[PDB]
């Protein structure tokens, strides 16, 4: 009775109001901050009436109905009945909303606003993040807000408030961007490919972390995790946070049957404990694990077990292979599981099936060696290039692959692709593949969702709609698009005095944007040709920045630059 009272009692008022604000901001990404605050306060007092009596007049209404009703007090979704209205709200979520760039003011101003009203300051942080990341993992956002508050509470009383506050604010912003991209991949998998793909992904990842866990334990954990993330990804944040807390409670109660790595994580408060559990290192795998061939290759009951109990048989195969392979990426393990299933569809319908499916594991060899080789070559290239030059190489490579994708999304995706090497190539080769290719899957989903908002490349659409687990091989196999009509140098394809004073990151992004544009001009241009154009552009900008001008050098020398670049 009174689901709103159930969530209010289970979560507590503070996490209740925070999650309601996040859900409101992710449903109405362009509603002003105080309109959302007003609605959050109204639903919060109603929840208290419902806790006061679970039989009050509207206390039996669903969370969707109540939330949609308040959201409709301030547009197509508000002319819909609730079952359709919720899905309307969810499908109007914007991965790239037309919102101002969030530039935070000087430290003095931020600390003054924080001391003026801490709870309004924290509410504003939650509101801006949720409205710019409408798929953000909401309870992790509670942990982010917690750290935000602690950062301000500590550094606003220090001598040099900037040297304290700025590093942790920057680290929080970066970690928030990474968490949002990761949860976006989870939501995209669930929404576009069904929860059976997410079961397989969770089975593989959890068998990876918890290899000592028996299959029934992993299966329960996967069921619970799937429910949590299905709820978060359908905008039911109160239930998702409640179930996330329940799952952390269960894992912490059954550590001994799960993993020996959960000791510290389970001594931490709720948000930290669940964050720690989510990012806990792989446990040691059991010592003498048997080969897989006895039950999945050499047994004469393989076809029988695959027919009579498909889901459980294949789930055991994935659990058994994943726990033995922390060195394999999750997408690779899902590829190998699909290959095993397909080989069992073909062999078990043939004349001599035993001796057909006795060679299934030989077929894993190319699928295993392709990502290993990819990661090896691109890491060594990263080792001799550095992160920035690696980003430039990947930017040219991917602009050549999909020249129709918008330049800002090409720069963003390629920069994140370059960061992949910094994150993972420093890791020892043992567990470098899973790092690299899982984080490629996240970055490529970012490309998929940003392109979904204005599809211009058939090749992006195809790789993104075809097979989740084959996304990275699909994008890797692409070469230069010969069908793209080269983009001529337009009035606004290209430079003002503001580029002289930019931060190093902004200057890098400016230059990389110019690289995308001139690759779009000559898609088949060689590295030497692009290098010459860029070195000319660099000489240009150094010339004009150092001049006695006010972007007057920029104007005429830019005319010279475009003349020299349209010919070379």
């Amino acid at each position: 009775k009174s689901e709103v009272a159930h969530r209010f009692k289970d979560l507590g008022e503070e996490n209740f109001k925070a999650l309601v604000l996040i859900a409101f901001a992710q449903y109405l990404q362009q509603c002003p901050f105080e309109d959302h605050v007003k609605l959050v306060n109204e639903v919060t007092e109603f929840a208290k009436t419902c806790v006061a009596d679970e039989s009050a007049e509207n206390c039996d209404k669903s969370l969707h109905t109540l939330f949609g009703d308040k959201l409709c007090t301030v547009a197509d979704c508000c002319a819909k009945q609730e079952p359709e209205r919720n899905e309307c709200f969810l499908q109007h979520k914007d991965d790239n909303p037309n919102l101002p760039r969030l530039v935070r003011p000087e430290v003095d101003v931020m600390c003054t606003a924080f001391h003026d009203n801490e709870e309004t300051f924290l509410k504003k942080y939650l509101y801006e993040i949720a409205r710019r990341h409408p798929y953000f993992y909401a309870p992790e956002l509670l942990f982010f807000a917690k750290r935000y508050k602690a950062a301000f509470t500590e550094c606003c009383q220090a001598a040099d408030k900037a040297a304290c506050l700025l590093p942790k604010l920057d680290e929080l912003r970066d970690e928030g961007k990474a968490s949002s991209a990761k949860q976006r991949l989870k939501c995209a998998s669930l929404q576009k490919f069904g929860e059976r793909a997410f079961k397989a992904w969770a089975v593989a990842r959890l068998s990876q972390r918890f290899p000592k866990a028996e299959f029934a334990e992993v299966s329960k954990l996967v069921t619970d995790l799937t429910k949590v993330h299905t709820e978060c990804c359908h905008g039911d944040l109160l239930e998702c946070a409640d179930d996330r807390a329940d799952l952390a409670k269960y894992i912490c109660e059954n550590q001994d049957s799960i993993s020996s790595k959960l000791k510290e994580c389970c001594e931490k408060p709720l948000l930290e404990k669940s964050h720690c559990i989510a990012e806990v290192e792989n446990d040691e795998m059991p010592a003498d694990l048997p080969s897989l061939a006895a039950d999945f290759v050499e047994s004469k009951d393989v076809c029988k077990n695959y027919a009579e109990a498909k889901d459980v048989f294949l789930g055991m195969f994935l659990y058994e292979y994943a726990r033995r392979h922390p060195d394999y990426s999750v997408v690779l393990l899902l590829r190998l599981a699909k290959t095993y299933e397909t080989t069992l569809e073909k062999c078990c319908a043939a004349a001599d099936p035993h001796e057909c499916y006795a060679k299934v594991f030989d077929e894993f060899k190319p699928l295993v060696e392709e990502p290993q080789n990819l990661i090896k070559q691109n890491c060594e290239l990263f080792e001799q290039l550095g992160e920035y030059k690696f980003q430039n190489a990947l930017l040219v490579r991917y602009t050549k692959k999909v020249p129709q994708v918008s330049t800002p999304t090409l720069v963003e995706v390629s920069r994140n692709l370059g960061k992949v090497g910094s994150k993972c190539c420093k890791h020892p080769e043992a567990k470098r593949m899973p790092c690299a290719e899982d984080y490629l899957s996240v970055v490529l989903n970012q490309l998929c969702v940003l392109h979904e908002k204005t599809p211009v490349s058939d090749r992006v659409t195809k790789c993104c709609t075809e097979s989740l687990v084959n996304r990275r091989p699909c994008f890797s196999a692409l070469e230069v698009d010969e069908t793209y009509v080269p983009k001529e140098f337009n009035a606004e394809t290209f430079f003002h005095a503001d580029i002289c004073t930019l931060s190093e990151k902004e200057r890098q992004i400016k230059k990389q944007t110019a690289l995308v544009e001139l690759v779009k001009h000559k898609p088949k241009a060689t590295k030497e040709q692009l290098k010459a154009v860029m070195d000319d552009f660099a000489a240009f900008v150094e010339k004009c920045c150092k001049a006695d001008d006010k972007e007057t050098c920029f104007a005429e020398e830019g005319k010279k630059l475009v003349a020299a670049s349209q010919a070379a």
